[PDB]
């Protein structure tokens, strides 16, 4: 009976051992998948600041698009006024409103840095399991 | 006898820890899901903002044209009263703009299948100890 | 009495191994999952930097010619008199995000439980 008593203590014992090391492999995957969170964060990041970018330009360009019409329709009418004519220079003087819309990702910015955050706490701590 | 009592309270011991161990896999878990789920919104409004900006490019361009043929109209019919041989033709048209949209379908459908699979992956910890 | 409790204990190990290894066979899953879900942001992260920086191209394409077109027709104008901004295009660049993110798509990849060896 002694000896089935040191086969199970030898079985117990190994069995930590390969325990400990698959549990050291979570923590390897819990902290590539951290780093890999972070980097999507920073993609996403990148990504709003080039198109709020975009979308500035856009709103720009057209804000002095609709003041070159202008100008330019102003002067044409004006000639027309000088050469006594039936003949429409009030044409191609305006621009519609394009609807111009931006990113906002506050909100998944904030719930992505914080899963990131609770992920970290989730390390096995080895130290105490073998 | 000794060593018996000894080793049923290692034992117990490391099923504590191993159960501990495993209620933070499934918080891991519980928190990847979560993040992907965030990514994944994300990625929705991404694409919403870029196929608006696509939509408002388009159709700044097309009242562009309109307004470039109006008043090249106007200078040519202000050139022919004129008699001249100076050209009033020129600053007339655009060239098309080729504006492409973005559609994340196929990704968000994979996305979705992952994240579902990845929650059928709880340990049960009730079953463990 | 004694061998009693131990076949107990034997069969109590027994049966928390088979659970464990069936809890570490989930453990694989969520990591293969996991790997998926990251391959395809990656992807999806790929076509949006194509669609935004095609999209930059052509507001420049744009532009450009709109400043040709507008001195046009002030030549023709001053003409008729006679005879009577820059626009900042950022262009989006993950590289370096791409490649971090694929080292730790590997590196996730690189941490599966040996389920042979635990069993
Ligand atoms: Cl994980
Ligand atoms: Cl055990």
């Amino acid at each position: 009976l002694q000896e089935n008593q040191k086969i199970l203590a030898a079985s117990f014992n190994k069995a930590m051992t390969n325990i400990v090391d698959a549990f050291t492999g979570v923590n390897d995957a819990i902290t590539q998948t951290s780093q890999a969170l972070q980097t999507v964060a920073t993609a996403l990041n990148k990504i709003q600041d080039v198109v709020n970018q975009q979308g500035n330009s856009l709103n720009h360009l057209t804000s002095q698009l609709r003041q070159n019409f202008q100008a330019i329709s102003s002067s044409i009418q004006a000639i027309y006024d000088r050469l006594d004519t039936i003949q429409s220079g009030g044409r191609g003087g305006s621009l519609d409103q394009i609807n111009v819309t931006f990113l906002d990702l506050e909100y998944e910015m904030k719930k992505l840095e914080e899963a990131i955050k609770k992920l970290e706490e989730s390390y096995i701590d080895l130290k105490e399991l073998g």
